[PDB]
């Protein structure tokens, strides 16, 4: 399994107002959806082209656009929100689904088998989430799907190079371990609670 | 000179669409803006980091944070306008300069401050240059010239006036056609912006 | 119950935009926040302030600010979701509550699934955010999930309503203000809205 | 002459926090974005619509759109910019036009270094924005560049305006709406509103 680490200062800088617990829900909203927008620069370089021509005002000119169809972002409720809002901003003709764990609710972008798709689960704790919603989405036929965290516990990597081995995890950093009540150490705390304001 | 070509297909992709004479004001602005965003993520990457420590709600973390003054994004109007927009929202703590050639303003101590020179396109590469001196008179050091499109002419005027800038661009074009405009390039850049002719 | 039908140019221009179907997911969703940022000017003109003091760089200043604790923006997944983003550009200090319904195709009443509200959710001026106000189902049972958790003054934000659904939560919710760009025909056997705009949620995020 | 004072509880709260000294760079220059926003909803409350049909994923609905061409926003370099960028998330197909000028710290004079404006604004919807009316010297001249290329019907807009900058302008342009969030004082020995907010441009820059 592919453990791909952004590195960027940008993320690094801002990561560490993200952990600092003294950051509100306005600044700590904005910072995540600022480290989901860099962190989409490096899931996406390996992005399909295709050439085709274009007339500019001065002149015609060989280019390259994307190939295929819209990709799709995968947000896993409640928290993965704010990376779609961030990541939208990039490419905003993304189209976009969400999953919900407790039953299940799930909502996908139509013929998501011809789409690069994106999983967002801001904190990957335990695994658990990402890999039943990586088990939802394999089952509708998505295929090369790259799970994007911001922070990860090695529980939580494990965990999913476990179930799905074919799966690549961009994260901003990896921490020691989960705490006695499943928070990420040393963490940034709940994740959803700060991004949305709901202590 | 410092070169910095840009590999990555979303700005292959939407400098494409900004070529195209058919794109019109809004998504060409909100395109220059994706593209100068994407830009800046090369462009930053040597920003410089010192270590400290933070208090998260579970505990102590280790962390880096950026060192220094923050960072001035310095806009060459009118089209650099568009490319300030665009970044200021990976960094919105930047303070943000403007040259006009003329006029000019910069952020105070711009001499301790990590700075971006933004002129959408590179041509003659008369515009930049000047404004280089401009802020070399005003102790700025280390400037990073950053450009969607430029001509060999423009990249050539650059390392003959300032071989000390480093140029970031998004693709070199072929030559500059008897009216000053990059070729293929993509037109007006102000103009196609703002929706002006 | 209390009806304020928002007219504003800006409002019924996009609103246009919104109902015709050549309208793609992109453009439908950034005019969902415009229509939403614009109603948030009458829904909010109601806020109340306070005097304060403050040192301008030039000389002391007698001002007005907001007085209370930051208000509540609660969103009806998924199509609330919009509307909270684009009033999130006008009040970015507004905490954020989401409440997880889907209409069931068949029986046309609304699961839940999730529910999350900002703390002292009493002591803030409330705004539960949903495009559409088909039979009134969904935004009724949203309503009676803050009431009982201490909410009040709950105003109801809707880009479009069905006379159904405003009959609905006049019945249920008798209290709720509801704010609306534009009232309806009526609602199809499907309990789509008419002429109305499809399914915003699925025109919102490109779905199906 | 005509004065729109924006009388709204969110633009006195933001103004409050335009006004405070501590407010840094990046919270002002987000506040004078909300703030052109929310003042943009009552100065546009004029913009004449047509009538029309659309074909939504429903049935066909008539509605009304926007008649003529876009509508502009001007801006006067530096301060204006910001007034343009928040309104833009309101109104994204509005052409923007710049008119360069800052004031000699000597004769309060202003100096012209730039102006560029949509074609054909003698047929556009004219917004001249520029946070701060002090002694109306900047907001007078742009008035005279725009009346000389044919706009009509300009609105001024600005966040705060001095007595003395109103009268400037009812002065040269009787025919000018202005649209304000407060009127001050006066003028202080240097040029400045009284309380004012100190420089606009160096406040929303982080310059000096």
């Amino acid at each position: 399994m592919r453990i791909t680490l952004v590195d960027h200062p940008l993320v690094q800088h801002k990561l560490a107002h993200l952990r600092d617990k003294r950051t509100g829900p306005k600044d700590f909203r904005e910072l995540a959806e600022e480290v989901a927008m860099l962190m989409a620069y490096e899931a996406m370089r390996d992005l399909e082209l295709e050439e085709t021509t274009v007339e500019t005002p001065i002149a015609p000119a060989r280019v390259k656009v994307l190939s295929g169809k819209k990709l799709a972002l995968v947000a896993i409720l409640r928290a993965g929100l704010v990376m779609v809002e961030g990541i939208l901003k990039l490419v905003p003709h993304a189209r976009v689904g969400h999953i919900g764990l407790y039953q299940y609710y799930i909502k996908l972008p139509p013929d998501i088998a011809e789409r690069r798709a994106f999983l967002l689960d801001p904190m990957l704790a335990t695994g658990g989430s990402a890999s039943l919603a990586l088990s939802l989405l394999k089952e509708r036929g998505a295929t090369g799907v790259k799970l994007m965290a911001i922070l990860a516990a090695p529980e939580g990597l494990e965990r999913i190079a476990k179930d799905h081995p074919d799966t690549e995890v961009v994260v901003a950093a990896i921490d020691e371990r989960l705490n006695d009540h499943g928070y990420i150490v040393p963490g940034l705390g709940d994740a959803g609670d700060r991004i949305y304001g709901t202590k």
